[PDB]
């Protein structure tokens, strides 16, 4: 009753819970091996860990859809649902949860300033932003890199590439929270109402953002060019999108790159013997950030919803199944990664990972997130070779889809 006993864990399966939130690709090793594709009562889920079904149903966005990519977890309580009223909250779709034919296509098919020499210029920034932060922290002996330099250059990054101008920082921050906690996490009934104020302000945020960007089209950056396709094409790139795009990307076009640089560090200062290969061969940092994409990515975790019945490896899908593809887990697969626990940093298919997902949805700007990751971790293996982790407790924020630890304390000369 082995297997009848992980039936029973897979039906109980809560994604916040200690093993999950501990290590999400370890919480599902046995699944992995023997119950690969599982419904879990406790979140209303399929859960999907291998690499090949991960992959299949991302191949496929007509059978399974990326509707609910950003549908908000847990339903509201309904107090929460009329904060959202006070703000005439009105989220619908982007482009990562835009299902369509072409719809999704036609809009992401024209909208490309992801061009080699935007991002060509976009990286000499990131260069200065990284070459200035450590300046100012190079002399102490300890430091909390996130604090110092991994949340807060990826945000300037974004609103950098996006038209977007800077301002309180820190109150983008807890806005970008709002939307995470609120969409994958599960808020307790004391957050439940802030975080609806959180969120509901910031859809009014970057309605005012949007407002002025419209009124001076002189404007260069990602989001002057949506606004701009949008008064050639209002039929595929919305206003609504225009709103909804403006919010969700605010987040997502810094968010998973500032916790996977943290994820990389991480892993890299933790092993010494790969940390003076970086060290002595900077040459490798593509390959190494590849290997930490694959190994601890920043998204463990996406969504897919089921529009016809269906069938993965064995298991058919109502019309209306919620899964959750889970990335950290396919990406330790062993059937397809040998050593898959392991931080190999050449591993050859490496990239074959799935953490900016696969084919349509296939994740714009997993360029700039690599061209981030590989800069933090030239700058710090170049001038501090000596850095180490210190002793630390991590801790991560509870939710279902993104990872990176709060703090990264470290020290040097
Ligand atoms: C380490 C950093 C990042 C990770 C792990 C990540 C992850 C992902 C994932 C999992 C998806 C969905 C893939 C799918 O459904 O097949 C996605 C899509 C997307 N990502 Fe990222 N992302 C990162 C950084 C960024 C940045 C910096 C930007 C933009 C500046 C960005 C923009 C987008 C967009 C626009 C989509 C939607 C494209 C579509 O729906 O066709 N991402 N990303
Ligand atoms: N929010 C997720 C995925 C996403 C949202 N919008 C586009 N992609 C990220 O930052 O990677």
């Amino acid at each position: 009753s082995f297997h009848a006993e992980l039936q029973q864990k897979g039906k109980n399966f809560d994604m916040f819970a200690v093993p999950y939130q501990q290590d999400p690709a370890l919480a599902l090793k046995e699944f992995r091996a023997q119950l690969p594709i599982f419904f879990s009562e406790a979140m209303g889920y399929w859960i999907v860990t291998r690499y090949e079904d991960v992959k299949a149903i991302f191949r496929d966005p007509i059978t399974f859809s990326a509707c609910n990519a950003l549908e908000k977890l847990t339903p509201s309580c309904p107090e929460a649902l009329k904060i959202l009223e006070k703000y005439k909250y009105g989220m619908n779709r982007t482009l990562v949860n835009e299902d369509e034919p072409v719809h999704m296509e036609r809009r992401r098919a024209l909208m490309d300033a992801f061009t080699p020499q935007n991002l060509e210029e976009h990286q000499h920034f990131v260069r200065e932003l990284v070459r200035k932060k450590v300046d100012g922290f190079i002399y102490k002996g300890r430091a909390d890199l996130v604090q110092e330099m991994l949340w807060e250059i990826p945000l300037m990054v974004a609103l950098h590439f996006l038209g977007v101008p800077e301002d309180d920082m820190q109150e983008l921050r807890k806005f970008a929270v709002a939307h995470t906690v609120n969409t994958w996490g599960r808020p307790t009934l004391e957050q439940q109402l802030e975080v609806a104020e959180g969120v509901g302000q910031f859809w009014e945020y970057s309605g005012r953002v949007l407002e002025k960007m419209k009124n001076n089209p002189e404007g260069k950056g990602w989001m002057y060019d949506m606004i701009a396709k949008n008064r050639v094409m209002p039929e595929v790139v919305t206003d609504n999108y225009l709103h909804s795009m403006m919010m969700a990307i605010m987040v997502a076009a810094h968010e998973t790159t500032a916790l996977a640089s943290a994820n990389a560090l991480k892993l890299l200062l933790a092993d010494r013997k790969v940390w003076k290969k970086i060290c002595d061969n900077p040459q490798l940092i593509p390959g190494a950030v590849e290997e930490c994409l694959r190994h601890s990515g920043s998204v463990v975790a996406w969504r897919r919803q089921v529009t016809t019945e269906s069938e993965v490896s064995g298991v058919k899908f109502r019309k209306g199944d919620k899964l959750f593809l889970v990335s950290a887990s396919a990406n330790h697969d062993e059937l397809h990664f040998e050593n898959a626990d392991e931080l190999d940093i050449y591993r050859d298919n490496a990239i074959e990972h799935l953490t900016f997902g696969y084919g349509a949805h296939q994740c714009m700007g997993k360029n700039i997130g690599r061209m981030e990751m590989c800069i933090f971790i030239e700058e710090l293996s170049r001038r501090i070779p000596d850095l180490k982790l210190c002793e630390q407790e991590f801790t991560y924020l509870a939710n279902t889809s993104f990872r990176g630890p709060e703090a990264l304390w470290t020290e040097w000369q």
